[PDB]
């Protein structure tokens, strides 16, 4: 579980691992359901055991005459799956390796997926269960994330949806839903999986518009770099189009962490009062301009560059920015800063944050 080794780059290994072998005999294959990359998607039913009934599942396949590294790609994918126990996480029942066709066995998703669900339901939920199914997928990344796993593909496609309108999140082993830092330097982490997670929310509350649309990939990468992000969803909360302003804000740091965006979303849920004010919605922008105080040390440090000595304050007490704006530049090399390039860097940054905290603007 969470803080346990994990298997995350080696595909046969998680499969040999973490994958129950499904006898052939054991699966019925009955509709095709979707086609998925690498071949036909079934409904069916799994004999789990000789001496129990049947249960529904979805049958992934992979397509005749593929080649050996399709197969390990394909069956990798069940070998990360198969790690994972979360309601809001799809769940493996096994995988075939040994017999042709490979297969891939997993819980069925009744609603298939979610972006596509939405809009042939158009409409038809309250904003109140909309949000709901946010929570949903916000406590599967929330698990993913402690259990050390980057999913870098998050999307109202990627999520599946169930008979009881439970959201799970699906694909494991796409400019318009990445964030900047993983798209320009191929930085990819929880934090840029936050950043998908806004889009997500702006996919759910538009009831499955494409984001950006009305652009083009070369337009939404000047858009990004250059900070615009899209407008407010008709009818949505104004603390949940602020949520994914804040999920996209250009430094990571500054982003809120999935166990964060978990606890704002189930304090709007238990007073639902907090979510009948609406952002602004104008339906002729199409993009908002780029928007023109740090938090936690962290933060401070790493925009700057120099996160990799944020233990080194904590463990000499300066926990909080109050207590960093008294650091002489001593303290900085006490601590451990000894190169002298970030210790110019770390002094020049200080004088910045202590204009910041001395700053005074009462309005009369
Ligand atoms: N457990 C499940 N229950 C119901 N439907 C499912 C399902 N898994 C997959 N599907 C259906 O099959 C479709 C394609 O499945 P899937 O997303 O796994 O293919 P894929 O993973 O190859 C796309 P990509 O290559 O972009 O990751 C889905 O849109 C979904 O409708
Ligand atoms: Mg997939």
């Amino acid at each position: 579980g969470p803080g346990d080794p994990h298997t995350y780059e080696d595909p046969n290994q998680a499969v040999l691992k973490f994958t129950t072998e499904i006898h052939p005999s054991c699966v019925t294959r009955q509709k095709v359901i979707g086609a998925g990359e690498f071949g036909e998607v079934y409904k069916g039913m799994l004999k789990t055991s000789s001496g129990k009934k049947e249960v529904p599942v979805a049958i992934k396949t992979l397509k005749a005459g593929y080649t050996e590294k399709q197969r390990v790609d394909f069956l990798g994918e069940a070998g990360i799956m198969g790690q994972f126990s979360h309601h809001n996480i799809i769940r493996l029942e096994g995988v075939i390796s040994k017999y042709k066709p490979m297969m891939i066995i997993t819980e069925y998703m009744e609603n298939g997926a979610l972006d596509k669900f939405l809009r042939e339901k158009d409409g038809e939920f309250s904003v109140l269960q909309l949000v709901g199914m946010l929570r949903g997928i916000a406590a599967g990344m929330k698990y993913l994330a402690n259990m050390n796993y980057v999913h870098r593909d998050l999307a109202a496609r990627n999520i599946l949806v169930n008979s009881n309108l439970v959201c799970k999140v699906s694909d494991f082993g796409p400019i318009r839903w990445t964030a900047p830092e993983a798209i320009s330097y191929r930085k990819f982490t929880s934090a840029s999986d936050v950043w998908s997670f806004g889009i997500v929310m702006w996919e759910v509350m538009t009831y499955g518009e494409r984001p950006y649309w009305e652009l083009s990939n070369h337009e939404v990468m000047k858009a990004i770099n250059d900070g615009f992000r899209l407008p407010t969803p008709m009818d949505c909360p104004s603390a949940i189009y602020q949520l994914m302003m804040q999920c996209w804000q250009q430094e990571r740091a500054r982003r809120p962490k999935f166990a964060d965006i978990v606890s704002i979303l189930d304090k709007l849920i238990r007073a639902p009062d907090s979510l009948k004010t609406l952002a602004d919605f104008d339906p002729r922008v199409s993009i908002r301009l780029p928007s023109t105080p740090f938090r936690t040390v962290s933060e401070w440090l790493e925009s700057i560059k120099m996160q990799q000595y944020t233990e080194h304050f904590m463990a000499a007490g300066y926990t909080a920015i109050e207590k960093v704006v008294q650091m002489t530049n001593d303290d900085i090399k006490r601590i451990g800063v000894r190169l002298p390039g970030h210790q110019k860097r770390i002094a020049y940054s200080l004088l910045g944050l202590k204009d910041q905290v001395n700053t005074v603007g009462i309005p009369i």
